[PDB]
């Protein structure tokens, strides 16, 4: 049946209810940057080196110091109790199974606590939003300290929710039985969420924790990112959904790779669908990517099964493409593979 994750979404439409589909899917405004964040994969051609032996590809690596088993994260994706109802719960569990990191949102409809039990041994990371109460959102930085979080990826793209036509079009809610459990989305950051963040709350948050810019689009913000102390870049754009009409994340990679000096690692995630877009991000200059569509298509499958089976998927065309490339292991992936 599912063999490549674009099957994945194909399968979501057809079981999840549509204002849950739609809130998922869809991008802002005309959803031009959604579809270029896959278009510009294709527009980066690969020059594969040959005759290199490749019988036995290593695909492990490190994020902030921590080891994983492929350059290949789960990225934040809110609420995803409406894709499964194990939702965060089976998306660590797949995590710690496969060795890899997962990124957990301040939105999530599972507590920081919660999906520390599910996954203990899980490498995970705790998105965060800068609330207007800045005692909700020290108690969450503090909560993830105390319950094994490496990281604090922190959200700076999202003063106000970007305009997604369905939601609006749908009323997007929760589902009764469903809640935020750390504590309409339009209207929920504009009630819950800072408009008035800058520089100054960055140096506030600056935790002994790892903490990385999640939502850079330009080199000079890179810069000041790594001026304020900040130990990564994550190179996003919110998966199309805040501003429309921004470039494609692989598109603006190589600005920010270049803009960081090697000061701190570089992370990519928008539009990553195939092994081919790991390459070409790990080439760019990126040490690892995340993935958020694909893990909620997988949850809709079949729980932590079909996340499992999605992360599985990009592992194997992950090391096949390499392989082909004439790369045995990520250290090897170089700038001469892409044009
Ligand atoms: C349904 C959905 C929910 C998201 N929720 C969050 C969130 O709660 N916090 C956050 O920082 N980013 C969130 N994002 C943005 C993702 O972390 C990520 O940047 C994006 O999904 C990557 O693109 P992809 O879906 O093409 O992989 C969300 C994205 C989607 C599609």
């Amino acid at each position: 049946r599912l063999i490549c994750i674009n099957d994945y979404e194909q399968h979501a439409k057809s079981v999840l209810p549509k204002s849950i589909y739609d809130y998922y899917r869809s991008g802002a405004n005309d959803e031009e940057t959604l579809a270029d964040n896959i278009a510009a994969f294709s527009r980066w051609k690969l020059y594969p080196r040959m005759l290199r032996n490749v019988a036995e590809t290593d695909l492990s690596t490190s994020v902030l110091g921590q080891r994983v088993s492929m350059p290949i994260c789960v990225g934040a994706t809110a609420m995803q109790r409406m894709a499964h109802v194990d939702g965060e719960l089976a998306t660590v569990r797949a995590c710690q199974s496969l060795g890899t990191g997962m990124m957990l949102s301040s939105w999530a409809t599972s507590s920081i606590e919660e999906v520390a039990e599910a996954g203990p041994e899980a490498l995970r990371w705790l998105q965060l939003y800068i609330y207007k109460d800045r005692e909700v959102t020290k108690k969450l930085v503090r909560q993830a300290e105390k319950m094994g979080y490496k990281a604090i990826f922190v959200t700076v793209d999202t003063p106000y929710l970007g305009n997604r036509l369905d939601d609006v079009r749908n009323r997007f809610k929760l589902p009764p039985q469903l809640r935020m459990k750390n504590f309409g989305l339009a209207a929920y950051v504009a009630k819950a969420i800072d408009p008035s963040i800058s520089w100054e709350d960055i140096k506030w948050l600056r935790t002994s924790l790892p903490i990385v810019a999640k939502g850079i689009l330009r080199g000079d913000d890179a810069r000041e990112a790594v001026k304020h102390g900040l130990n990564g870049i994550l190179v996003s754009n919110h998966g199309a959904r805040q501003l429309d009409g921004v470039p494609a994340t692989i598109d603006v990679l190589p600005e920010i790779v270049e803009a960081v000096e090697g000061k701190v690692e570089v992370f990519l995630d928008g539009g990553v669908r195939k092994g081919t877009d790991v390459l070409k991000a790990l080439a760019l200059g990126a040490k690892a990517v995340f993935v958020g569509r694909p893990i909620v298509w997988g949850l809709a499958f079949q729980g932590e099964k079909g996340v499992q089976d999605v992360l599985e998927i990009l592992k194997e065309e992950f090391r096949l493409a390499m392989a082909l490339s004439g790369c045995q292991n990520v250290k090897v992936i170089d700038k001469t593979l892409v044009r």
